[PDB]
DNA sequence: CGGCATACG
DNA sequence: CGTA
DNA sequence: GCCG
């Protein structure tokens, strides 16, 4: 009745299982801290297959036959079932491993590497980072900067806002190109960490040049806080923006991409997410239909061929998916 | 046991 | 290495 | 850590 891929099963952002999920989710992103993938992957699909249930799990039973439950997984579910607490969910919590690998790596331009490399010299804090700046690249300097406005949450409202000054920016870069609304916010999110926009022109080839365009002019326009090229051929962007607040502003991350109108599903689709959702697509493409998947197209490695999709129903219908809607991708 | 998504900056 |  |  529960199928073993997250992409085969509609995941809601908001569900009946929610202090389960959470603590198995702790557990992969402790696992991710030590490189320990494998667990990573399945200490989150076990989470999600809990986010896809109908009704809060309420005794250890309810888990027989769940894919991605075995020993370890359905430990930790009794423990909260019986007890209210896992403890070693709980002492992972409290691990200054975990509190400081999670403090660095939510860091723009610190991943698990670079993280795991500061905690092994002995730093601990932001502050420790930020006595030591000669050890710091461009990137990780602009996150260190900003680090206390990134780490609060934007709302969808002013989500509209930046859109429309995006769009201003794309119109003058090329007449007829579109803004879409891509991440957690298709997802339905009421709030998140970042935006992110896709853009695209209805004539193949026109996109092509198109994001430096962009970038230059909300540059002029004093809006981009931090991005790669200040100092200046590129499709993603992943920049600071200013964002209007009363009487001042914030800080705000915001991914832009470029794709080519005959991309344009795939590429909907991937930066649509989640996360766990596109890894579980890819993998069942691969695995159940000998297929390729990226955000750029599907390949038949047999025939040497990719599929033409004119929309994110096309990609689901080749890949023999009944489709979800953005709303239900939140695996 | 092997496998675990797949790109771009 | 970082980013999504 | 779990699946096939
Ligand atoms: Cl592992
Ligand atoms: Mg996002
Ligand atoms: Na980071
Ligand atoms: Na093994």
């Amino acid at each position: 009745w529960m199928p073993a891929y997250a992409c085969q099963r509609p995941t809601p952002l908001t569900h009946h299982n929610t202090g389960l999920s959470e603590a198995l989710e702790i557990l992969a992103e402790a696992a991710g801290f030590e490189g320990s993938e494998g667990r990573l992957l399945t200490f989150c699909r076990a989470a999600s297959v809990l986010k896809a249930l109908p009704s809060p799990v309420t005794t250890l039973s309810q888990l027989q036959g769940l894919p991605h439950f075995g020993e370890h997984s359905s430990r930790v579910v009794q423990e909260l079932l019986e007890h209210g607490v896992c403890e070693e969910v709980e002492r992972v919590r409290r691990s200054e491993r975990y509190q400081t690998m999670k403090l660095f790596t939510q860091i723009f331009g610190v991943g698990v590497k670079t993280a795991d490399r500061w905690y092994r010299e002995g730093l601990r804090t932001l502050d420790d980072l930020r006595e030591q700046p000669q050890k710091l690249t461009q990137q990780q300097k602009a996150g260190l900067q900003h680090h206390q406005d990134l780490s609060t949450p934007v709302l969808r409202s002013d989500v509209d806002a930046l859109q429309q000054v995006v769009e201003e920016a794309v119109g003058q870069a090329l007449p007829g190109a579109t803004v879409t609304l891509t991440g957690g916010f298709r997802r339905g999110k009421l709030q998140g960490h970042d935006v992110d926009f896709l853009i695209t022109h209805p004539k193949e080839g026109q996109e092509a040049g198109l994001l430096p365009r962009v970038m230059c002019r909300l540059q002029d326009q004093g809006l981009i806080l931090y991005h790669q090229h200040q100092h200046s051929a590129f499709e993603r962007s992943f920049c600071i923006f200013r964002l209007p607040q009363p009487g001042s502003w914030k800080a705000v991350r915001v991914d832009l991409v470029v794709a080519p109108v005959s991309q344009f599903p795939f590429a909907l689709l991937g930066w649509t997410g989640s996360k766990l959702f596109q890894r579980e697509l890819r993998r069942f493409s691969r695995k159940e239909k000998g297929l390729w998947l990226n955000s750029h197209g599907l390949f038949d490695p047999e025939q040497k061929t990719f599929f033409q999709a004119a929309s994110e129903e096309d990609i689901f219908r080749h890949l023999g998916l009944e489709y979800l809607p953005p709303e239900q991708r939140n695996a």
